[PDB]
């Protein structure tokens, strides 16, 4: 069988048994325990026991405190330089760059980062190996999708953090039981190294294992792997999230008929008891999970979440657009929740949630920016620094919490349903300080298709087709294509297209429209054009509610006429703006109905 002792790696087992892995299984985590030369292999059962097991090891090892205000809650510290995705070290390998990206016709691209196979074998072999000695490979087996969904997918996570460990055991639903439904079946590739082997080479930051120069996210569908090294952090080592659910996804979903989409997934009620789910693609850092986990101001309106971050939605044989949230929990920005906020969130926070990157109390609470909340005299602040702090943020801005989906008090009853929620609705938007209206609606499913695709987003307002700039997994304009052919399927009952804006400002440069939980006020607008209520006004951009359509009782000086005008000379700029992008960025491969669309739009701005 073999000539000495070699390739079997069974004496390192920690928990669980090589024999016992499906043999793919076996093979991908043998193969990548001689690159990367772990000593040990700890195969996760997904546990409560391995789970109290390794938050216990962490905080043994300083990597993690106990916030002792709350029912097992953590706090983890991160090495300042490793904080955030970093897009400019994400990539997508491909043997054609165009399979990834559109050619720019005159600029860089800036709807993907392609690496040849060749600079990534060089920057793979420059970091790989021997990258884990001294430390323990965990193997992940993990599942996107509730355990049996016809959506869900199966990836297995090889790392050797015990912080990504105990993330994805939130994150995503993590065990024995998913090796079970895996079988002799496919499942996603998934490695990932802090690149710090032992013994270190370089002092760790506040206990952080993390390597910023070699930091490299990498993606090669073809091959069913995702490959991310140096970064500890969220969407960078939580490979199921970004990686898997949407760049992976993607392209899978090209190819298989369905969509995977950055986008919140919610139910609305209205007084009456009447329900609809909605999906809504806002950029990250614009609202999504606000919206998602809504508590509205109008009477007899409920919100619940089905999702908050992803969605995987595909048209059912019947035609309705049925949509899944992958993930089993919510990866959240922390500064800016509050009671006032985001009261929901902070109830579900509360209990079983690692903190990240915020600040701590002396009475073993946690603090940001926006928490909106006074403290009890005495108690005083460690910022995320881990140094004395008084009113620098306290937190970093984009600080997270990770929490259980199944504590939100406003969970959606079908959040874990295998065959998915019927979108009715379908919303995009992000930070537009000037000229973009409240809420307009699509003309019809090509416009709405060109209304996601021009997309913009104060950080400079940047482009952000389907808040999807980050995220695609494959070509943009063949992107823009599969979106179109669903209005080519038969019986398919496509959802109406809304764009909304909070973010509006006045000259003075303060919002004109309170959001939060006023955005019911939109949504109810949105749910009545859904029923085919006579609540529309024809403009250039779309549909916009007619005067005294929206129920503005109690707001009360909310400008109309400023939050709802449309100025020629403002969309004459936008258009000129969204033709110069899609020129350069799509360039031959912008479908046809993309760039009619852009044409009709410029032509009845012209016509005002
Ligand atoms: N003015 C205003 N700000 C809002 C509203 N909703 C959210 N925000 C702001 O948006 C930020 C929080 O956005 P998130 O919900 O964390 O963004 P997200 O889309 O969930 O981001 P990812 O989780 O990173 O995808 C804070 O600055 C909030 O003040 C709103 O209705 N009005
Ligand atoms: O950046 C985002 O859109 C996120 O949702 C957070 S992360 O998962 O990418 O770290
Ligand atoms: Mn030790
Ligand atoms: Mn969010
Ligand atoms: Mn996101
Ligand atoms: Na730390």
């Amino acid at each position: 069988p073999q000539l000495h002792n070699g390739l079997d790696f069974s004496a390192k087992v920690i928990q669980g048994s090589l024999d016992s892995l499906p043999q793919e299984v076996r093979k991908f985590v043998e193969g990548n325990a001689q690159l990367c030369q772990p000593e040990y292999i700890h195969t996760c059962d997904g546990s409560e026991e391995e789970y109290g097991r390794l938050l216990a090891h962490m905080q043994e090892e300083g990597v993690i405190r106990k916030l002792k205000k709350y029912d097992n809650c953590w706090l983890a510290l991160t090495d300042p330089r490793d904080v955030a995705r970093i897009e400019s070290k994400t990539v997508i390998i491909t043997q054609e760059q165009r399979d990834t990206v559109p050619i720019p016709k005159s600029g860089q691209s800036q709807l993907g980062r392609w690496m040849s196979e060749e600079d990534f074998e060089k920057a793979f072999n420059a970091r790989f190996p021997g990258c884990m000695k001294g430390r323990t490979m965990y193997v992940i087996p993990f599942s996107m999708g509730p355990l049996g969904s016809p959506l869900a997918k199966i990836g297995i996570e090889l790392t050797d953090s015990p912080y990504v460990v105990a993330s994805m055991r939130i994150m995503t639903r993590m065990g024995t039981s998913v090796l079970e439904a895996l079988g002799d079946g496919e499942f996603i590739k998934c490695l990932h190294s802090v690149g710090c082997p032992l013994p270190l080479k370089k002092p760790l930051v506040n206990n952080w294992a993390c390597n910023p120069e070699l930091t490299l996210i990498a993606h090669l569908p073809d091959r069913r792997e995702i490959i991310s090294f140096g970064s500890g952090y969220g969407g960078n080592s939580l490979l199921g999230k970004k990686c898997f659910a949407l760049r992976i996804a993607s392209r899978l979903a090209k190819e298989e008929g369905w969509l995977a989409e950055h986008m919140l997934i919610l139910g609305i009620t209205n007084p009456e008891g009447k329900k609809k789910y909605l999906a809504a693609a806002f950029p990250s850092a614009c609202g999504k999970t606000n919206l998602a986990m809504m508590n509205p101001t109008l009477p007899g309106w409920k919100v619940e979440c089905v999702g908050d971050d992803i969605a995987w939605m595909k048209f059912d044989a019947q035609g309705n657009l049925r949509a899944i949230n992958p993930e089993n929990g919510f990866f959240g920005v922390a500064p800016g929740t509050s009671v006032k906020t985001n009261p929901n969130a902070i109830k579900t926070i509360q209990k079983n949630t690692i903190f990240t990157n915020v600040a701590e109390t002396s009475d073993g609470g946690v603090y940001w920016e926006g928490i909106d909340e006074p403290l009890a005299p005495g108690v005083t602040i460690t910022s995320w620094k881990n140094k004395e702090w008084r009113p620098e943020p306290c937190a970093h801005p984009n600080s997270r919490f990770c929490t259980p989906a199944s504590q939100c008090p406003i969970i959606d009853p079908a959040w874990e349903s295998p065959e998915g929620v019927p979108i009715e609705g379908i919303i995009f938007g992000g930070r537009r300080p000037a000229g973009v209206p409240l809420v307009y609606e699509a003309l019809s499913w090509q416009h709405g298709v060109f209304v996601g695709a021009a997309m913009r987003s104060e950080a400079v307002i940047m482009h952000d087709p389907f808040a999807m700039r980050p995220f695609f997994g494959y070509n943009f304009g063949k992107y823009l294509a599969h979106w179109l052919s669903m209005a080519h399927r038969p019986a398919a009952k496509l959802p109406k297209i809304f764009h909304v804006n909070w973010f509006r400002k006045d000259k003075n440069g303060k919002f004109l429209w309170p959001g939060f939980g006023e955005n019911s006020r939109v949504l109810e607008w949105m749910f009545g054009r859904i029923e085919g209520e006579d609540s529309a006004k024809l403009t250039p951009i779309g549909y916009v509610p007619k005067e005294d359509a929206l129920n503005l009782k109690g707001l009360g000086d909310v400008n109309v006429e400023e939050l709802f005008g449309i100025s020629k000379e403002f969309w004459e700029k936008e258009v000129e703006e969204i033709d110069k992008y899609l020129e350069d960025q799509v360039n031959a491969d912008l479908p046809y109905e993309i760039e009619r669309e852009l044409r009709a739009l410029k032509q009845r701005i012209s016509q005002m």
